[PDB]
């Protein structure tokens, strides 16, 4: 027997409120973080094309099992059009009731799955498609390119709800960072079927994310909101072991299925919706969110960083290092890019940023008194942002280095960031060298510019 969780928040606002999503976003915030997610209904008159051919439309299957609380991967041969895809998952879901795919109740989709999840018995698998935009399946929202798009795609090319906008929008500073970080910057494509699911997980640097259901069926969530992370995290610590094995890659953590009420009986808030089509789920800053689709649809969502959020990111590099977690990218560095375009940054950005900078250099201050009374005498300016991002790594926890690291003669090649100073070689500290990307001297005027541009 299965006990839904409490209906998440839902908004609908008016055209007014719509139109911007930042300040939608962040109006809602003080109510949508504490369940996590939230769903969007957007004014009825907001209503985006879906003008594909399903026989034109390729995409590479992926198999998934479901087994509650076994492991899985997050994803990186064979061939479905969007049409056979879309029979091959409606015959599934029809065969499976023995009823027509629409009568069949989403509470009832919903109870059978985890009945499923958990009987060793059942071994049903299901095949769904994950994959960034490209050529052979492009974006659900229109773009630029040089065919011709009807008058109304055109109303919506530079909408802010249209997730191909959120990489290069002013207020995500995700949009300033330039190292190419496709994966996590670009909007995702969700091919679904019935019962094909994610797992519990919560974003790459505990970013925000936006989900559009294009058409079809609808997509079950679940969601904990950011300040029950912890919680979450120890109750599956418990009950899977297993999935907290130190990881090589970032492609390589192990996320599973886990039944919510499990999670409630642990005293984790967990709230749920069924996102139809026309509707957006917003997940916000460590907000865990699992769910499953309820048959045949297509999704697309993206990340994004508002400038609420910095203080969070920088919180999340420091939770990566205590792990030894890969870094998608630099917080740092990503700081120090905004902070050398002041002139041009949104005077709130500016401002928020700043008290960021700020934390920053006293920090970075400190661990440089550190290790220089470790004996780290000599030093040299170092561009860290040109190398890539595996061979600016911290040795001991993974950190990608920007604001400084050591190096050490006797280990050429390596380095650590200041944390772990003692971790990179066996030589006298004389022989260790501090690689700084900006002098103190260097980072007051940034930070000094960046105030000028807020006061203004
Ligand atoms: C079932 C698919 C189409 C799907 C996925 C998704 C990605 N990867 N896998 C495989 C299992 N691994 C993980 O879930 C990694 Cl954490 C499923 N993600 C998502 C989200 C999210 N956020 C929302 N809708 N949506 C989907 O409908
Ligand atoms: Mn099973
Ligand atoms: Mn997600
Ligand atoms: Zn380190």
């Amino acid at each position: 027997m299965f006990l839904p969780p409490p209906e998440c928040p839902v908004f609908e606002p008016s055209w007014e409120e719509f139109a911007d999503p930042f300040a939608f976003i962040h109006k809602i915030r003080p109510i949508a973080e504490q369940t996590g997610i939230c769903k969007v209904r957007p004014p009825p008159d907001w209503q985006p094309p879906f003008a594909c051919d399903v026989d034109k439309l390729h995409f590479t299957p992926r198999i998934q099992r479901l087994n509650e609380l076994e492991a899985q991967t997050r994803v990186k041969a064979r061939d479905y059009t969007l049409r056979t895809f879309g029979e091959m998952a409606d015959a599934f879901k029809s065969d499976y009731f023995n009823m027509p795919v629409h009568m069949v109740p989403t509470e009832l989709v919903e109870k059978e799955f985890w009945r499923l999840v958990s009987t060793i018995e059942e071994d049903v698998t299901v095949e769904y498609g994950a994959d960034i935009a490209s050529k052979e399946f492009g974006s659900g929202f229109p773009v630029r390119d040089g065919i011709k798009l009807s008058p109304e795609e055109e109303e919506y090319l530079d909408s802010g709800w249209n997730l191909n906008n959120m990489p290069v929008m002013e207020q995500s500073v995700l949009a300033h960072i330039t190292a190419d970080i496709c994966g996590m910057k670009l909007p995702w494509l969700y091919v679904g079927m019935c019962f094909s699911s994610f797992c519990w997980h919560i974003e790459d640097h505990w970013s925000y994310s936006i989900n559009y259901l294009h058409w079809g069926e609808p997509k079950t969530w679940y969601g904990v909101p950011g300040y029950a992370a912890e919680q979450l995290e120890n109750v599956m610590k418990k009950l899977a072991p297993e999935l907290f094995v130190s990881q090589p890659d970032l492609l390589h953590q192990l996320v599973t299925i886990m039944n919510p009420n499990t999670l409630m009986t642990h005293e984790v808030p967990v709230y749920r919706t069924n996102q139809c089509a026309g509707e957006f789920v917003i997940t916000f800053p460590r907000a865990y969110h699992s769910g499953f689709n309820q048959g045949f649809n297509f999704a697309e969502a993206v990340n994004f960083c508002t400038v609420d959020w910095l203080p969070l990111g920088r919180q999340c590099v420091e939770h990566y290092r205590l792990l030894h977690r890969y870094c998608v990218f630099s917080h740092d560095e990503m700081i120090c890019k905004m902070a050398s375009k002041a002139d041009v940054l949104d005077v709130v950005v500016a401002s928020t940023v700043q008290k960021d900078m700020a934390i920053m250099i006293e920090d970075e201050k400190a661990l440089r008194e550190t290790v220089r009374k470790l004996g780290v005498i000599d030093s040299e300016r170092m561009d860290f942002e040109l190398l890539p991002d595996d061979e600016r790594q911290c040795v001991k926890c993974k950190t990608t280095c920007f604001m400084s690291a050591i190096s050490c003669s006797c280990k050429p090649g390596l380095l650590v960031c200041l944390h772990h100073v003692k971790e990179l070689c066996s030589c006298p500290p004389y022989k260790y060298k501090l690689r700084y990307r900006y002098t103190l001297d260097d980072l007051y005027p940034m930070m000094n510019a960046l105030k000028l541009r807020a006061e203004s």
